């Protein structure tokens, strides 16, 4: 009973914002280009990119959304497709997996499912998606495939993010964190994208100043005027294409590697866990994330782990005011007090444990289905030194992930121990 | 290393041509509500008994546009409501076209044997009565090369076989007339069963042939236009379809055993995926189910002349002509007349869809997938009722499909 990483290499991420987009200069990059890039540099830097490829024993697409997208589905077997003496593969298990944002730690967690089973003994998990289409208030129609679009479409056309343009004002009226503290979020979190080659948002900076209100430039665009001043554009992660591929392995698939679990070049897996909620319901604590506390305690409770033993983690923060929830369901910090041990230097690249040290869904990216993978080699690359850069002197031997699905309806998470 | 089967309710599947079509219809989240209560009730447990259920799989394919949501894995956790406590427990949601449903018990197998869960469920549904007819291939071409296969027609899903059936007529292995006897028998099949979609329908051989118009084609490619029928296009229906598995380790909080005359066993379950980048270069066959076939079963060594009642996720007649080529109880060179054997029919040697199959029964295309691993457990055990077999088995097996043979699953029943 033991999972592994072995690699994965991860693509550009595009849209507006970064200079890397194309309007009718070129026809922009389509999601089977997206799962080709993100998959033939995931075999790459395992040691196969040949007929070496027959010995990957199960495909998972954690894909979320190309039914309008790119209106196609059935991902599985188009991960077949996507090769072409290089279209040899063919006829292997292949499913697609689903769970709005956490699309992609499902996904991993099919293999890990997977794995332990003896279904496959050498996996692969691969992330993406395409939200540079078409119109912006569009997008957001088709990402209220998370919640109740009965129940919740009539707030506005951009009803996702007014769980937590509410949750701004619901938290206002606590003493937990301010909407000053939903302010050092992002600048760090744009500085972080900033240090990161690939980033979407990898050209852009503010002062603090600006990440708070006071603003014009990034300011809110909502219609619920009555919660529309209650986020800003600083919040809204990023609308992103961008594909995130990883292959994992069995102990008895490493004989055939010509490896063994020990490697400087894997990264082992002994705690993952899973969870949903109803999105029937809404949380009574819009203080609070749930979902993501039962796939953290019962996660590395399988192993153990002190939290404040944490060394780097990385979160699928939609908003910075859901990255403040973070960390109460992910143990290494507590309650009662959020938007203050993240200037403890404890999300910094410089300090106790750095937290979207890419620069997260701010400024990296937020391919729904490619951000759950993503963080599974985010902290696989600083563990093993391949960020590059963005690369921390802090050396870890132990690492996490938290996947987020709605409101707090879906959540996934890691453990990730360098044997 | 078990795979069991102890229960599942099938819901009534709807659509025009069913009178149970309307009020406001029944929506996705009703046809979930439906489909997982009547699936817990069967299996002794359907109170706070819920809470031991430790895996949750979503076989639903499309509902992103169809009910405008998706997101299906934590909606099983929402529909149960002292009925709503359940929660926190891990659910996804699975995707592979039409085989959406055997990719999700994929999921709980996957979950069973590694031991993420001991007793876990898997529930398909779909609903495809929303809006127009045409428009919803639109949305069905999202199994294939919507970049490379619209531009032939605003009913281009279809087509695959259309072009097929052609492709077949330039061949001596089955004609057209191999493609009439089908859905005569399919229908009839569908008028023996309670729930089914067209149960209230059922017409001479003559007219699921051609020289008809009451059931003609329908479709633009005007060359591959008259090549199809109304009898060949399975049915737009909402329905879904559940089903609890468990494990050894799990049967013995149950109060059971591996003995029971209440559950089926599994021991063979395969899956195959083919590009499809590319397209069959024999429309004369479908390879991904083949793979999945004799890998399976070879794992338990079954003598595919012993089956005796099978299953197919037959989009089509002209694909379930292509069923028993992959599906080893029989062979290649000669389709359309091992058929009229008997060796299809419930008073024969291997019975295929009973109950109709995706002509009369339904095809929630991710509900058909769960439902032939029901639909060869309520025969082996007695609960189809009135299409209810004499013969009586101790073997099954099951057939998805997946776009044009791009994906594959089935599975080998035996009743432990």
């Amino acid at each position: 009973k033991r999972v592994f990483v072995v690699g994965g290499h991860i693509t550009t991420f595009v849209g507006k914002g970064s200079p890397l987009f194309i309007d009718k200069k070129k026809e922009n990059k389509t999601l089977e280009e997206l799962l080709a890039e993100s998959i033939n540099g995931a075999l790459q830097n395992t040691g196969l990119h040949d007929g070496r490829a027959a010995l990957v024993d199960k495909l998972v697409v954690g894909n979320f959304l190309g039914e309008l997208f790119s209106s196609q589905g059935h991902l599985g077997p188009a991960a077949v497709g996507s090769l072409s003496n290089s279209s040899a593969f063919l006829n292997k298990p292949a499913v697609r997996v689903e769970g709005a944002c956490a699309s992609g730690g499902l996904a991993v967690q099919s293999a890990w499912e997977a794995l332990l089973a003896g279904t496959s003994q050498i996996a692969l998990a691969v992330g993406v998606e395409v939200q540079t289409t078409v119109s912006a208030r569009v997008g957001g129609d088709y990402l209220a495939r998370a919640a109740h679009y009965k129940r919740q479409r009539q707030l506005d056309d951009f009803t996702f993010p007014c769980l937590f343009a509410r949750r701004m004002k619901a938290i206002q009226e606590a003493g937990h964190f301010t909407m000053e503290d939903a302010a050092y979020v992002a600048a760090k979190a744009y500085a972080s994208g900033n240090r990161n080659p690939l980033a979407h948002m990898h050209a852009r900076k503010v002062t603090l100043d600006f990440c708070t209100q006071a603003s014009d430039k990034n300011p809110n665009f909502l219609g619920n005027e009555i919660y529309k001043p209650f986020l800003r554009t600083t919040d809204c992660s990023q609308v992103s294409d961008g594909g995130a591929a990883v292959i994992l392995a069995s102990e008895e698939g490493l004989q055939k590697l010509g490896l063994s679990p020990n490697d400087n070049r894997l990264v082992e897996i002994k705690s993952l866990a899973s969870a949903a909620g109803n999105l029937y319901e809404d949380s009574p604590d819009l203080t609070r994330m749930t979902t993501s506390m039962v796939a953290a305690r019962t996660a590395l409770s399988m192993a153990g782990v002190k939290p404040e033993q944490l060394q780097v983690a990385e979160v699928h923060d939609a908003f910075t005011i859901a990255e403040l929830l973070m960390y109460e369901a992910l143990g290494i910090a507590e309650y009662g007090g959020a938007g203050a041990l993240i200037r403890s230097g404890a999300t910094a690249l410089d300090g106790r444990i750095p937290v979207n040290t890419g620069g997260g869904l701010l400024s990296f990216g937020h391919p729904v289905g490619a951000t759950g993978v993503k963080q599974v080699l985010e902290v696989y690359r600083q563990m093993k030194g391949q960020c590059g850069e963005y690369q921390m002197k802090n050396i870890p031997g132990i690492g996490a992930t938290l996947n987020m699905g709605g409101d707090d309806k879906t959540a996934v998470s890691m453990v990730l121990t360098n044997i």
